[PDB]
RNA sequence: AAAA
């Protein structure tokens, strides 16, 4: 690259001198400069085109002069800006002088150098000012020009997708203008610990308009800002991932026996998905799922195929943790020797050789842990929730493996019966042994369902519970005692119901759950079911949580690594690659 | 493999079934218990094979430390499965600890146990 | 009125909590501990003041004979109505004691508790339900003893612990007793614990602070008055 | 508004 950049008035003769600036001469030099004709462009050309080598240009903005108006001033900016976005160069940063002209144009090249970014920015004296071409060859021959550099600035690394999004504007008037650094400027703090709850403290050395956009509220424009941040998902049930579409196809079309598959039978379907109108009952949610899980992953085949599935939509979602929750006696039986610990091996099996695949070919690939979801007076006997617990202490000695069981998975089905209550003897065993306990307990539940969760099962993280408003002191002791909660949001909406759901008042909670203090996480529950990955899950936030920002994603996505059931180590290592890849992503995120 | 290939060529063959150990120790990780138990419950559920886990052991040193009044909250989904309980109880066997892992523990055989005749 | 006095003259000031120690004497008066518990939930109700009542303490004799096996009853209460638990188990503190204080009295602090590192599986439920660990240099190596005092080839557990992911915090449980405030509980780390850095130091702060006692608003006003402070001592002592 |  090595471009000069210049402004010249009155006196042109900066350009050489600037040229002049490094020992061993430039490349290519463009100068802007207002529509005055004060300014001759015949001097620099005589000075330049004896160098054929150095491409030189010159833009002069139509309409203006003098720039004594601030409309002047704005179309001006306007105007030096998009030159600067159109001659910046594709790989490198340019060089910038700003000794000629007066302050305006001068602090705006300035301004524009730290905005997008200039290898150094120079100042040129000297102390006869020279006017003649000789003069100047004098001073430089003799060394009386003095070169002044305040120090170099790496700019803002990506603001160039503007470039890409706007056009060249060759034909300009005073109605398209773009005030977009304007607003960000301006809503920084026209709005207490949302300074202090800065995550992934390498946060701190992006610059400080990258620091600000990430202030500003939540837009439903910045999928692809989503898209591209490492995420966390820990509410993710595997046979709600394949309901319906092409994914239950081709699952369906991997079976290993494909005569007792029934192909025949289809969900119903609620128009409007995902954005319902009208709120669907839990049972109804469930049978939506009805066309994939126990009655279709029985064949090793179909849960195979399900398994590699669900890794390759986690992988492109750019999820980089997910906790997996699994039935595996709802995908057994005895018929071919098809135990409930044979199906959970499966899965691990197939989750740890794509793991280890992807991670060979130095890929980008999710590391993936399993929770055993353990269902209460589900199939009779109460003896399952037993097997279900054995099973999944029996799972967490395999030891060596890069999947691995961490946690169960609890659900009671209304109230009193299968709450929180009753199998304290039970979770003596699987607490002892070091696993970790989630709760469903969002199905409105009474405070003292939560209460017993958290003191009675030690439950560590919390499914939904949308509920806790009502009782501050469920607030206060799920805030004190470092309890996570999960929520769906679009899960949630879609089954109880929140703003703008029509005919509906109550909003959801999450950002006032963030503003409290809980450790709040976004997951995605069912993705087949609620036709929604994790990326469009954080971006309806933007209507579920008016107001939210940025900056409560990713403290969104800490507390989901915080409240992740990983060991410290893994977790301290889970949290310098998220910093770092989050720190890449939002360098070269804000650029649109 | 033993026995199938035994009864391959029709010859004498000891049928085995498989007791699961959870033994106790006090040292340490009482959590081995736990382990053991949940080890043999997920093991039970083989259902195919001619040997098979068919209950458990309450081996460990049969003193006042670890007696059986403790665990029925431990046993309580071992009975629930359907694995039978089998207790030692070869030294200082007092007759409330034995009478305990009958009626609390469920076990269906006691080890040893010579010291029956003292407590009609 | 300390604490408003050192504000109303805007300088350096100490913001204090208390905790009520749920003592035993067992010479008679056993209802002792219920009228600590019950004094304790009272006092938390004054809801006024920059000093307030945040938890109690089992403290006394930790013999097997007043375990944590016995009070979930009286406990209950303590945790229905918001009071945090901090577990005395200095001395005598069995694996099962400790695991009976995080699981049955729901410790949310234990003291001392230097021999985590023998029990494996302690330690990963600790650090799992991230529960701090009060650890006193002074008063631990003074009473039980640690290199490099003669005769005592023990090695103090705080670089282990800081490693593993234990959320320690450096105390003085008696100015007087022990002798040293806690700069210098903090500075005989560098003897005690061979190896330990300084950013263990800001470590220990960190884990003292999420550790502590207070509401979720309070302690990000406290992290980010620390930040704060911490920012500008390291900037001083870099520059001179 | 001390290279307009
Ligand atoms: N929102 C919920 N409420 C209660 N139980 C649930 C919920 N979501 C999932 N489950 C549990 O998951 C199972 C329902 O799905 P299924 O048995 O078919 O297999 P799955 O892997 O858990 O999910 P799916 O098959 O729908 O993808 C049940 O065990 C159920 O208890
Ligand atoms: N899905 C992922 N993709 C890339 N890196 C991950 C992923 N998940 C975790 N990591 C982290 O990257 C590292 C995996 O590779 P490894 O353990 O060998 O260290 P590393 O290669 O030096 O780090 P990196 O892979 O980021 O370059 C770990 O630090 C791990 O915590
Ligand atoms: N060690 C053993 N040897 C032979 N038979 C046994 C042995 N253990 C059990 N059996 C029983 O004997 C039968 C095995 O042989 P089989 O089923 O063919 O009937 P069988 O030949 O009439 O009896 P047997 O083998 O005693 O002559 C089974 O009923 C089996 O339960
Ligand atoms: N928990 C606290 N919250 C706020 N300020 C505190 C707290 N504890 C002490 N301070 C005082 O605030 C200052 C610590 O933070 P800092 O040095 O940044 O000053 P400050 O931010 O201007 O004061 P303040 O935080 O009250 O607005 C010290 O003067 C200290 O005495
Ligand atoms: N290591 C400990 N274990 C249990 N309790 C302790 C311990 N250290 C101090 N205490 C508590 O301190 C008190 C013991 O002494 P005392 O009752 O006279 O009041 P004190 O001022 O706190 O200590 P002292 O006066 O003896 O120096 C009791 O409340 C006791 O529970
Ligand atoms: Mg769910
Ligand atoms: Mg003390």
């Amino acid at each position: 690259s090595r471009v000069l950049l210049c402004s010249a008035g009155h006196s042109s003769m900066v350009v050489p001198e600037a040229f002049h600036a490094v020992p061993e001469g430039f490349e290519e030099v463009h100068v802007f400069t207002t529509d005055s004709e004060k300014f001759n462009p015949v001097v620099l050309n005589d000075f330049f085109h004896s160098l054929p080598n150095v491409r030189f240009s010159i833009t002069k903005c139509h309409g203006l002069a003098d720039i004594l108006n601030e409309r002047d001033f704005e179309f001006y900016q306007e105007m030096l800006w998009q030159w600067y976005l159109t001659k910046m160069p594709d790989n490198e940063l340019p060089y910038v002088c700003l000794s000629g002209g007066i302050k305006s144009m001068s602090a705006s090249l300035q301004k524009a150098a730290t905005l997008f970014g200039a290898q150094s920015v120079f100042h040129v004296l000297a102390d006869n000012n020279p006017r003649n071409i000789e003069e100047m060859f004098d001073a430089l021959q003799k060394g009386q020009i003095h070169f002044i550099e305040m120090g170099y600035e790496p700019g803002w690394a990506a603001l160039r997708r503007l470039k890409k999004i706007l056009p060249i504007n060759e034909g300009c008037s005073r109605d398209n203008f773009k005030p977009l650094i304007s607003k960000s400027i301006e809503e920084i703090l026209s709005n207490t610990g949302k300074s202090n709850q800065l995550p992934f403290p390498s946060l701190a050395i992006l610059p400080p308009i990258a620091q600000q956009w990430l202030q500003l509220p939540l837009s439903a424009n910045d999928g692809a800002w989503i898209q591209n941040l490492p995420k966390v998902d820990l509410h993710c049930h595997l046979g709600g991932f394949a309901t319906s579409g092409s994914l239950l196809d081709q699952v369906r079309g991997a079976a290993s026996e494909p005569d007792l598959i029934d192909r025949t039978f289809s969900p119903q379907e609620i128009a409007g998905w995902p954005r319902s109108h009208k709120s669907i009952s839990l049972d109804k949610y469930m049978e939506l799922g009805n066309a994939n899980g126990s009655k279709l992953l029985k064949d090793k085949g179909c849960l195979i195929r399900q398994v590699e599935l669900l890794y390759q939509s986690l992988v492109n979602d750019n999820v980089a943790y997910a906790e997996i929750r699994c039935s595996p006696n709802n995908y057994a039986d005895k018929n071919k020797n098809r135990s409930a610990w044979v199906v959970l091996q499966d899965i691990n099996d197939t989750f740890t050789r794509l793991i280890t695949e992807a991670k060979q070919k130095n890929q980008f690939y999710c590391h993936v842990n399993l929770l055993v979801i353990a269902s209460r007076k589900f199939s009779g006997d109460l003896s399952d929730i037993s097997k279900h617990l054995a099973l999944a202490i029996t799972a967490m000695q395999q030891g060596e493996g890069v999947c691995r069981i961490v946690g169960v998975d609890l659900a009671g089905f209304e109230n009193k019966e299968t709450r929180a209550s009753y199998y304290e003897h039970d979770f003596k065993a699987v607490h002892r042994c070091g696993l970790a306990v989630t709760a469903h307990a969002g199905e409105n539940d009474d405070p003292e369902g939560i209460w017993q969760a958290v003191y009675s099962l030690h439950a560590r993280r919390l499914g939904h519970a949308l509920n806790l408003l009502e009782a501050p002191d469920l607030m206060r002791t799920v805030i004190e005692r470092k309890i996570g909660v999960e929520m769906c949001p679009y899960a949630n909406y879609q089954i109880k119901g929140f703003a703008p759901m029509p005919n509906f008042s109550a909003l959801y909670p999450l950002k006032k759950y963030l503003e409290a203090g809980i450790l709040v996480s976004v997951n995605t529950d069912n993705i087949g079911i609620s036709g929604a990955n994790l990326s469009e899950n954080l971006l309806i936030l933007a209507d579920l949580c008016p107001g939210i920002s940025r900056m409560d994603v990713l403290t969104i996505i800490r507390n989901s690594i915080e409240t992740a059931f990983i060991s410290h180590d893994f977790r301290m290592e889970l949290l310098k690659f998220f910093d770092r890849k989050i720190y890449d992503v939002c360098l070269i995120s804000i650029k649109n």
